[PDB]
């Protein structure tokens, strides 16, 4: 489904910017706030609620009102270097033992 993106150097550099990001959305009905998902490194493709990360090119669709936008990121594509320069390899770490711990729970 295309491999990640885990250098320095994002994929989609025309979606660096918050503000372009932003537009992308448009009317946007989801559970999920969209300038969360900005914020995360999201864009929309204008394909029911999927974004791509510009950074790791890391798509997500179907979001629950549950799922947040950076847990969720770090979750799917943890080699990210966006994530990891905006939240710290810390916090990346607490939400893979949280999520790697919430599967223990629910067998
Ligand atoms: C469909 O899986 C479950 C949902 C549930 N809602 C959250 C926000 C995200 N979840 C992962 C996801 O959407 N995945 C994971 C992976 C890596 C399989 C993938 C690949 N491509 C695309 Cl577009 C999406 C996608
Ligand atoms: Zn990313």
């Amino acid at each position: 489904m295309n491999f990640p993106n885990s250098t320095n150097l994002p994929r989609n550099p025309s979606m660096a910017d918050y503000e372009a990001r932003i537009f992308t959305f448009g009317t946007w009905i989801y559970s999920v706030n969209k300038e969360q998902l900005a914020r995360a490194g999201f864009y929309a493709l204008g394909e029911g609620d999927k974004v791509k990360c510009f950074h790791c090119g890391g798509g997500l669709t179907d979001w629950k009102p549950s799922e947040d936008p950076w847990e969720q990121h770090a979750k799917w594509y943890p080699g990210c270097k966006y994530l990891l320069e905006q939240k710290g390899q810390e916090y990346i770490n607490n939400i893979h033992l949280t999520h790697s711990l919430e599967e223990c729970l629910v067998r």
